[PDB]
């Protein structure tokens, strides 16, 4: 039935994350800059991405010369992806052997030329790192890709052939050969979402960005040329999704359009056409296309796309779409059922009825895709332990919590514990610390990074400390005065034994109140360079 | 109410300042040697029953100077007390420090209170009063508050710090030096064992073993300000001074005895006056000079006092720094500040030295005392700030204690100028050390420091940095005399003519205003190092960075004996 989105990453032009994504958004900035001769010698604008040649290979087992070898869209797809996981509160011990699928919007080879790099290899990145068994398919319908992707996992999950899946996009112009409304600017992006079915998801007790409800690809088939639209394969992929899943258009209050900016009035026209197929209501959806902000990010649209959705959703806000002046003369709004948003606005919904909102992805190949969203609607000190593979990471892991802390005022301090506890993999290097409240953490982590002396932190590398810990792992008295501090108030007696290396059943923390896993920062990947040898 | 401390400078036994001093302390070093003969020669004088001791916490270089600098005549520098010279360095240093220079303190109500208690090097001549050697650094920089020496004997600077703090209260003065300066030159001074030093050559302070304490030489300084003007200025703040009080012994056994009474009443009196729980002090350094009836009496009065307020015990780790340097003497309590002000800074305790077996007249177990010997994390509980005292006391039984809380706060363009070149050259050097040591040093702050906290002399470098590695490699570069197209380097009296344009020219002005207004560092850089006025404010708009301690100027080490 219905489909839930548990993760989600996204690195796009202006935005290294999700959060910045967002704070762009709200504030109607437009990321689209000159190309700089760092990346060719000069259209001379594109949506770029920041540092494409920054990777972490030894967090991916992958040999730095490797590294070199490997195209970046491949690279930075594997730490977006690995993110979303992360996000979701899943970690390689959490993933080891599930049947999670994996479909990748990829539509260029511009690397593996300018010098292991096929399609096929960089959808398996992320299964063979983590172990997943679910097949992983490249999907190349050129700016549909990620959107195509979306509906195959959709139908997997339904079918009940997965489980799980990481659906993604990610699109890089790396060479200059291979590049009111005037065609589009070329954008660069990566993007992923965690997909489960919505009845394990809460069964799982998941937290939930959004549901799919309707999904749906189709052919333009004959047009005037293989890259022209058709106005009737777009009216019957959205009435035929409609259909099938009972979505009535006068529900939709949202659509994310292709919106390309070339294509516009077809576009238009075909979705006004099939909603007022319903309806007689007027301008009462709003429509955007977040191309204008960030560029045309091609295999990656689909999920920028997306994301911006669930984002407004979960923020219950309409943003901006830029660059509108005046309607294109080949389509008339007034009395459309659709409108242009150009103003930060809250969204409105009527009695309680869950937001629901379109997103629209169209190829230069002729397949199509289009996706139902919907809004989800759900019914002391702690201990906060972080870690990383190397001390620099860590450092930079809790600069990290401490902006998105400072940022999130209202943030519920048990759920991020429980999350960091039970969402993340503890490595290495560590460091925990008591805090009962907001400004306590924040107290922490500054007295953290600043090495400002405090009793309630602990660190260590986990490799020095073994001697230290054997004597809890093995005798049955230790264990049952560790399960006695851990069942279970002295926290600060768990934090300096986890920090050591001792494995913690976070379970026994928690009577019959359990906290619920959030979104929070995910592993700040080493910067390291690397390209062509 | 509170005052600030914004600057400081030091010099003393093993540390040529308060970095090093600091280095010192947290690997617990000890300075003290055997007394060489290019001092004197300690087998004319050595009995083992006259002099009994060989030891001396020693100053390196004690005859160098730097007189030009101070607009002295070179043949007056053999005529002045070494004491009365290296104070005048580390005096005008700790305003360095602060980040204020001769234009910035011209005419400013500051009084100099200096503590000082020999004479040897104006008998060996036979100008260099007390009188004059206060003075000096007034003089020089046309300051106007009172110009005081203290002779209080080892208590001296502890007892200026009290003045300075109560004239700064009553608002008499709006800023104050204070310091101390102890030089041992002969055979005779140095001497006076009076029983008074030991035949071991330590200062074994609260231990059994305890016999005496062994001389060390110091210069030191603070600039204190009111803690209201401090933050309104910017100033970079050490810590608060939050209460000092002073006393008399009285009719003691021999005028050198200590009062046990006196000692409890000092400390219970500032604690009741200024509103101090002993259950707040975390750290005391002690005037522990290791004699035998001397520390048991400081123990069990402190202790006592201690003990009145709280029934906690072993909270609060006593030490002394005399272990590591000696008794410095009249430098002795500025010693002592600056040491626990380094420990505040860093939230670090450090071992004091010397300690085996506890004082037998001093049961420790059940006291609100214990001795640190560990280098260790310096533990607060909840918020509150760090809190410590440190005691002085005198041979003619003058006594001072306060009470120290810690201060708890709410591309760049590189400028750096000398008197002479190779002094220049000796500060780019010291800037670099200094960088290569302190990884995390905030840039812009540093830059704004050495725009706006030093003063522009004839020669002069610049460049532009926007990282650490970027600003070593530049130094490096400056000093190695390869070329690097981001220094800029000029002695600024060669090259008057090629500024004039900017100075009288109204459109040229108007072009370098917008410059330092549309942001380009290279323009103004060659500019400033040719000797054009900079009105660094205008480099800043919403944001402008700190001041911050940074190394002071390198005096030229030229040496300067008797006549």
């Amino acid at each position: 039935d219905a489909i839930a989105i548990v993760g989600m990453s996204g690195r796009y032009p202006g935005a290294r994350n999700v959060r910045e994504y967002w704070d762009n958004l709200v504030h109607a900035r437009n990321a689209i800059r000159d190309i700089p001769t760092s990346r060719w010698d000069v259209c001379k604008s594109m949506g770029m991405l920041d540092d494409i040649e920054h990777f972490d290979p030894l967090f991916f087992n992958i040999p730095p010369s490797e590294a070199e070898l490997m195209d970046p869209q491949h690279r930075i797809f594997l730490q977006e992806g690995y993110k979303a996981f992360e996000d979701a509160g899943y970690n390689a011990r959490t993933l080891n052997e599930k049947k999670c699928g994996v479909y990748l919007g990829i539509m260029s080879n511009e690397y593996g030329v300018m010098l292991g790099n096929s399609f096929a290899i960089a959808a398996a990145r992320i299964p063979y790192f983590l172990n997943l068994k679910g097949p992983a398919i490249p999907i190349d319908t050129a700016c549909s890709s990620s959107l195509v992707g979306t509906h195959l996992a959709r139908q997997a999950l339904i079918n009940k052939e997965i489980d799980m899946a990481l659906v993604g996009g990610v699109s890089l112009y790396l060479t200059p050969e291979s590049y009111g409304a005037n065609g589009f600017v070329p954008g660069e992006g990566a993007g992923a979402l965690v997909l489960k079915r919505l009845k394990d998801a809460e069964a799982d007790r998941d937290h939930i960005y959004g549901i799919i409800i309707g999904s749906g690809i189709n052919q333009d088939g004959k047009t005037n040329g293989i890259t022209a639209p058709s106005a009737k394969s777009q009216m019957d992929l959205e009435r035929d999704i409609y259909e099938t899943y009972g979505i009535h258009p006068e529900s939709i209050s949202y659509v994310e359009m292709h919106g390309t900016g070339t294509g516009d009035p077809i576009e238009l026209e075909a979705l006004s056409t099939v909603f007022q197929e319903k309806t007689d209501k007027k301008q009462f959806c709003a429509i955007g296309s977040v191309k204008s902000n960030i560029g045309h990010t091609s295999a990656a649209a689909g999920v920028a796309g997306v994301q911006k959705v669930l984002l407004c959703m979960n923020h219950k806000t309409l943003v901006p779409t830029l660059n509108f002046t005046t309607p294109n003369e080949h389509f008339e709004f007034e009395h459309s059922p659709l409108y242009v948003n150009t103003e930060l606005k809250p969204w409105e919904t009527a009695d309680g009825k869950p937001r629901r909102a379109c997103v629209s992805s169209f190829g230069y190949s002729g397949t199509n895709a289009h996706i139902v969203i919907e809004e989800y609607q759900p019914e002391r000190s702690a201990l906060f332990v972080l870690s990383a593979k190397k001390e620099k990471q860590l450092k930079a892991y809790a600069e990290a919590m401490k902006d998105f802390v400072t940022s999130n005022e209202d943030i519920d301090l048990e759920d991020m514990a429980y999350t960091l506890q039970t969402g993340r993999e503890a490595m290495d290097y560590r460091m925990a610390f008591l805090a009962d409240s907001r400004e306590m953490l924040i107290k922490a982590l500054d007295d953290y990074l600043a090495e400002m002396p405090n009793g309630s932190i602990f660190a260590a590398h986990v490799k020095t400390k073994k001697s230290e810990i054997k004597l809890f792992e093995t005798d049955h008295d230790a264990k049952a005065l560790l399960q006695t501090w851990i069942e279970k108030k002295r926290l600060e007696k768990v934090a300096e034994l986890w920090v050591k290396g001792l494995q913690i059943d976070w379970n026994k923390l928690y009577g019959e109140y359990t906290p619920r896993r959030i979104s929070l920062p995910a592993y700040p990947f080493a910067e390291e360079y690397y390209w062509l040898p």
